[PDB]
């Protein structure tokens, strides 16, 4: 079976100096059947992503059963899949500066490209809910050594909580020229009612010049080290009839090159039938920064 | 709410010299919903547009209630948007001479691009019915400049007849590289039972090196100047049963450049459930033109 | 009407040296209509092929009725529509020795392109079928002379047997650059149960430096001479319960060149609902060879 959803937006963004109009619409292909002993399984694309849905760089194909969920294409992390992101700011979703998603080290396109695939197995049981995920560890489906990915995480839900943790690292084909990088996380999420909280720790390290890269920064002429980092964030947004009004801050710190924090507050209001008035502010700490904002609407279809 | 339904065409074209197979198949995506008011929303785009509709280049997304519609994407310019084109000529819309289209200034993917949609208002209320059309002014998202379009147009039926001027100009971000352009238009169209005729009369200025690539002539190495533009055209349609006969005649004129007179002939025979054989004979008077022509048969799904 | 389907695949593929994921979704577009008379029409093309499908290179248009039926687009030429292809084998199709596809010299992509669909004609009455194929000529929908490629093929079914034959050709149009080519097949396909059994034998032609490219050999700088070749092959599957299991063996000999032997064996084991569990392995005899295999599931909506 083939079924069609699907979203549009349009509105002004401020790019920090000036405002443009900007717009977009989508289209989701969401496919499903069962096998005889109740299997189920599916995939889904957008229609944008079609060229890459034919080689697995894009979409998601999945089995499942009594022994959990295995996903392979552009597949998000095990720590990803579990916890999600801070609540998400503007009609265009305004990550300028530095954005609302949770800095997780692998899935989500990390390694994920052209003839390469990832992996994503998700298992729930009552409260609880594990999840593992990984690369291949070879360039397209070719034999050249790639960096390979892996996390680990697990959640446990008791009431208005759900607390979990997570562990993900890459490691690299040549440690002359990139450091294996690892990050451990501790989420937890609360709903109070029409109000809910998502915070995060994560601490681990990274390769020198991606961590450099992050901040823009020219890579330095030397084998590659790696350098210690944190990273730490909160949202909280609450609904009180048609408006849900919320805002998350992060901070981002890399041992020996930088620290950011950044942060964002916006609004919707829904119209009912699937439109909502959308409209948010974000920005960062550092020097040149201007704030971003944008105002419009979002349609789901 | 997502509809789809599609077009398809097959036969044999000719381009001046020699005749090829021309054949093509598009699918359109049609997204509507309603808010708890009744204000009505939609996007729409075809498959082949996919990509460009996720940045605002391609499709349209739009809001309507009692204040008209709001549309933002890869729209036409408000003369356009009320006057449309002239008689269409062969199966594969043979545009190669000059074509059926009325020569808009604005609009139609004048300045649409990546990241950058235009924007386009349209009201009616009983017999009148009003556009207004805009570009942002800045390239993409970013702050460059660019040139900016605007239009506005109206338009009033009395029985058979409805009349319409618009007024379109494109502003130069720099005056020394292109001149400032606008065009003036009168466009009426009748309907006399099986026949519709459709005339305009178009009449302003455009930058030199523009207007001497229409003509396909290389640019003059001086600052930019202005030069006057005329422009006319009439067609004529009937349809006797299954049978629709129609043709079309421009002219485009531009002072110290050149004129030239372009038309197309065609009919199409209708057999029903969405098929038609169609086919057309299109030319101009320039030196060089052999005539192009068509035939081949149209589907609509 | 416009109806929708699709497929997926997931599972692990065996390069020769190493294991890699591999994974894909894909959805067809369906498109058909009937006009006053019962003339059948319609057209299709996946949603990865949205770009072709729009200028004629990807996706077919069609025209049918008792006549017999007119194909324009990306179509097969005129044998292959009569007798396919050897038994498939791999969750990935594993072609990479050489696969499954039966060798045929025209359409299927030989010449289609951008601006460049190829014709089919197709017939059956009773026992018998008639096919015809043709490209144009001409590059594009330019006038520059292009190779024309054309084919025949007829076949009869008589109880569990099918016999036919086929005759292709490829005119150069420069034979100082690249020989004319051409192929006579005899092919015969029967199906004795659960069992199908498919064989064919080929002979004919080649253009030398094309013939080098099949086994990845640089031309020789000279003018282009012809090389005669012969290919033949069988493949037999058979179905026990929810298992199918089969493999093919063909051989292509081109004189003065080489010859080369692949096969594979796979099976499939259906899990109902449109899911199947499907692995294989496939190889020839050249000398750096290794083995191709892979193990996965295909899905089917
Ligand atoms: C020259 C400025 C052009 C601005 C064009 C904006 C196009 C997008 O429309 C959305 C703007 O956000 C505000 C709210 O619109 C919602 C409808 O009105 C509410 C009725 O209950
Ligand atoms: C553990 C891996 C973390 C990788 C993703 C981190 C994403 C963090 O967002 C950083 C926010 O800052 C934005 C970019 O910095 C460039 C700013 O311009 C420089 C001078 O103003
Ligand atoms: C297991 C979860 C533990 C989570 C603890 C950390 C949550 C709090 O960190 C939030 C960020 O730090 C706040 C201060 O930054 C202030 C300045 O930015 C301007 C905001 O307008
Ligand atoms: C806290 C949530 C609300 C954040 C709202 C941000 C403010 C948006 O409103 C301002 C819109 O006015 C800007 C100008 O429109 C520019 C149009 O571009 C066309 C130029 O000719
Ligand atoms: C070698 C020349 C190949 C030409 C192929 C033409 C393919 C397209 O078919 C359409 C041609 O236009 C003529 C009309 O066809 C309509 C069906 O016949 C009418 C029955 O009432
Ligand atoms: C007011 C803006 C008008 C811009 C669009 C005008 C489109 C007009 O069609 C012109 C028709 O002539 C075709 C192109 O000329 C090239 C012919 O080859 C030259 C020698 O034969
Ligand atoms: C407010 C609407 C006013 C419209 C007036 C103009 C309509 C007529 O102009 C039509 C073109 O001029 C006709 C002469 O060209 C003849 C030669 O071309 C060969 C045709 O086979
Ligand atoms: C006034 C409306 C009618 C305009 C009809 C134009 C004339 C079309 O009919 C002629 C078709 O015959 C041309 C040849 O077919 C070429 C096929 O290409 C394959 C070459 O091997
Ligand atoms: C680290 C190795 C990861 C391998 C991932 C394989 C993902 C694809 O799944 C398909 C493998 O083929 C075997 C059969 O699976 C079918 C379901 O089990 C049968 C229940 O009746
Ligand atoms: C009549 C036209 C035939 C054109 C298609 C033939 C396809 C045949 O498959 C050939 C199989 O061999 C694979 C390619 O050879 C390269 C191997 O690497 C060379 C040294 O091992
Ligand atoms: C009109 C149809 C006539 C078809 C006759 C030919 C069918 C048989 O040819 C098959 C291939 O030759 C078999 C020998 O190759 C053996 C070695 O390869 C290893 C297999 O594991
Ligand atoms: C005759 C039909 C059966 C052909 C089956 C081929 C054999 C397939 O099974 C082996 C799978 O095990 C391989 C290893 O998995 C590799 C995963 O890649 C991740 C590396 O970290
Ligand atoms: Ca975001
Ligand atoms: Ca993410
Ligand atoms: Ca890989
Ligand atoms: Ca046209
Ligand atoms: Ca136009
Ligand atoms: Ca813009
Ligand atoms: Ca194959
Ligand atoms: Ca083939
Ligand atoms: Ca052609």
């Amino acid at each position: 079976e083939v079924k069609l959803s699907g979203d549009a937006r349009m509105g002004v963004m401020y790019n920090g100096d000036d405002w443009n109009f900007s717009s977009r619409s989508r289209v989701l292909f969401t496919m499903s059947g069962t096998t005889d002993s109740g299997l189920e399984f599916g995939a889904s694309f957008k229609a944008h992503e079609s060229v890459g849905a034919e080689t697995g760089e894009d979409g998601t194909v999945f089995l499942s059963g009594a022994f959990g969920k295995i996903e392979m294409g552009d597949a998000l992390g095990a720590s990803e899949a579990l916890f999600g992101d801070l609540y998400e700011v503007g009609y265009t979703d305004l990550d300028d500066r530095g954005g609302n998603d949770i800095p997780y080290l692998t899935g989500d396109e990390r390694l994920t490209a052209e003839d390469n695939p990832v992996l994503l197995y998700t298992y729930s049981a009552g409260a609880f809910s594990v999840a593992a995920s990984m690369s291949d560890g070879k360039v397209g489906e070719t034999s050249e050594d790639d960096a390979q990915e892996m996390a680990v995480a697990a959640a446990y839900t008791f009431g208005n909580y759900t607390v979990g943790l997570g562990y993900e690292k890459i490691d690299s084909p040549d440690t002359a020229l990139m450091a294996d990088m690892e990050q451990l996380e501790l989420a937890a999420i609360a709903k109070f009612g029409a109000t809910n909280v998502k915070a995060y720790y994560a601490d681990g390290e990274l390769d020198r010049d991606f961590a450099r890269a992050v901040f823009d920064l020219t890579p330095v002429a030397a084998a590659a080290t790696a350098v210690d980092h944190k990273a730490y964030g909160l949202s909280v947004d609450s609904t009180f009839g048609a408006t849900t009004v919320g805002g998350y801050v992060q901070v981002l710190d890399i041992d020996t090159i930088d620290d950011v924090t950044y942060y964002g507050l916006g609004a919707s209001y829904d119209l009912g039938g699937g439109a909502s008035i959308v409209g948010g502010i974000a920005d960062n700490d550092l020097p040149n920064s201007d704030m971003v904002a944008d105002l419009g609407v979002k349609f789901k279809f």
